[PDB]
């Protein structure tokens, strides 16, 4: 299949995520936490080693609220976008929806407040690995190519300029 060896390709140095937890599950919350902080980091270092270290994230206390910033680079120039999500109460088996609320409006393939529209593909592929992929998932095979169609974009219609 195509679409397991692309999957495959993009992620297979991201470690693994194992407990079923969200966000009410208490102890077995805290291990996926750490499930979720130990594959960020090793995707984050993967990122440093590749020149592509393109996000950071943070988490409130108890790892409800997640908040950053990526950067996207066109023609050397590097676009720095603020983004924001709330972990659902059924995650991981359900994904949660970033936001870049900057860019609230000026995207079709995207939602009010600024909520990302990813493809109809994604959501069966995430269904099908729960609960494998977490956060460093969502970030690698939602936000990352959602960047690469919808930043050129807005950069070529004029909509977003460098600052």
């Amino acid at each position: 299949s195509m679409a397991d060896e692309a999957t495959r390709r993009v992620v297979s140095e991201i470690p693994v995520l194992k407990t079923n937890a969200g966000p009410r599950d208490r102890e077995l919350w805290v291990q996926r936490l750490k499930e979720e902080y130990q594959s960020l980091i090793r995707y984050v270092e993967n990122n440093k080693n590749a020149d592509n270290d393109w996000f950071r994230l943070e988490s409130n206390k108890e790892g409800t609220r997640w908040f950053g910033k990526c950067w996207y680079i066109h023609d050397l120039l590097k676009y720095e976008f603020d983004i924001e999500f709330d972990i659902p109460i059924t995650y991981p088996t359900t994904a949660p929806e970033i936001a870049v609320p900057e860019l609230d409006g000026k995207i079709a393939k995207m939602y009010r407040g600024g909520k990302i529209e990813l493809t109809d593909h994604f959501k069966p592929l995430w269904a099908r690995n729960v609960p494998k992929f977490g956060l460093a998932h969502l970030m690698a095979l939602g936000l990352g190519p959602w960047l690469a169609v919808e930043i050129p974009d807005l950069i070529q219609k004029g909509v977003i300029h460098h600052k």
